[PDB]
């Protein structure tokens, strides 16, 4: 009865130390007027479906079909878009040139 061993599990040493504290507050945006004018947003989603008894899922895909003029009727239907696509217009207008002040030097903040 003789040769043997046994080692085992465990650790040697290691390390570990402790912290040093740390710091992190105060913060805002403040944000102020920012310029017009940038179209460059445009983009779609697919999408897929029959037979619904719900309202609708859409905004504008790709192809051409959309948009008008001529017409004694249509010219209706434009100026009802129309009117919306101003106010709608500043909304857009406001987020991309709202983005600008990541870089760029404008009035007052």
């Amino acid at each position: 009865m003789s040769d043997a061993g046994r080692k085992g599990f465990g650790e040697k040493a290691s390390e570990a130390l402790k912290p040093d504290s740390q710091k992190s507050y105060a913060e805002q945006g403040k944000e102020y007027i920012t310029d017009k004018a940038d179209k460059v947003a445009g983009k779609v989603q697919p999408e897929d479906n029959k037979g619904v008894f719900q309202g609708v899922h859409d905004s504008a895909e790709k192809g051409k079909d959309n948009a008008e003029g001529q017409g004694e009727s249509l010219a209706d239907q434009a100026r009802d878009y129309m009117g919306a696509a101003k106010s709608k217009l500043n909304d857009a207008v406001e987020y991309v040139s709202g983005r600008v002040h990541g870089e760029e030097d404008p009035t007052k903040k």
